[PDB]
């Protein structure tokens, strides 16, 4: 079988990993790690588990961190 996603809802994984698409390939949709301190985050992306559906190639800020504009875009701090 071809692997193109482990889950869809972060609820299936655990706090720290999201079921989004990997930044390198939109084929990866497994429990991929969230952004850490100083990491780029999408303002449109809600806290994990994400309250909906979004085909974003970037996991939001890890539990405990806040996503805010830290330069050109939003970053976790």
């Amino acid at each position: 079988a071809v692997i193109t996603g482990a889950c869809d809802k972060d609820v299936q994984c655990g706090s720290g990993t999201c079921c989004a698409a990997s930044a390198w390939s939109r084929n990866i949709r497994f429990c991929i790690p969230l952004g850490n301190s100083g990491e780029d985050c999408h303002p449109a992306s809600h806290k994990v588990p994400y309250d909906g559906k979004r085909l974003s190639s970037l996991c939001p800020c890890k539990s405990g961190l806040t996503c805010s504009k830290s330069g050109e875009k939003f970053k976790c701090s």
